[PDB]
């Protein structure tokens, strides 16, 4: 749902987050087909890209909101729904964080969790 314009936005984000965590892009394909496992590579790329946008602060917590406004009117309700149970984050550190929420949003609504 992602509309092409943010992919400019975040391109050097991107890059860079791909490289500080040594993340491939078949393992962002891979989130996106729903295939997630707990591989710090791709969990604290996530981290990494949520943090760039001002999605999350040092200890992974979410805003919500700045999160939604992000997202298509169409989708939102559904998001709000997904982050009402899978908010608060936790887990054993930023990266095992997000790898939670992630899990929690694919298994639960799985249109919602795409990763740039
Ligand atoms: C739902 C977020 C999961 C990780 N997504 S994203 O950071 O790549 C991103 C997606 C869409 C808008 C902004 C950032
Ligand atoms: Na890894």
């Amino acid at each position: 749902w992602v509309p092409p314009e943010v992919f400019d936005l975040v391109a050097e984000d991107k890059a860079r987050c791909m490289s500080e965590h040594g993340t491939t892009q078949a393992q962002i394909d891979d989130v996106n087909k729903g295939n997630l496992v707990n591989e710090p590579s791709i969990t604290c790329y996530m981290y990494c890209l949520l943090e760039a946008f001002s999605l999350v602060d040092d200890e992974a917590n979410v805003d919500e909101d700045i999160m939604l406004g992000l997202l298509p009117d169409q989708l939102q309700e559904r998001a709000q729904s997904v982050m009402g149970k899978c908010l608060p984050t936790s887990g054993s550190d930023n990266c095992n964080k997000i790898y939670n929420l992630a899990k929690c949003v694919q298994e639960s609504a799985p249109d919602v969790w795409f990763v740039i």
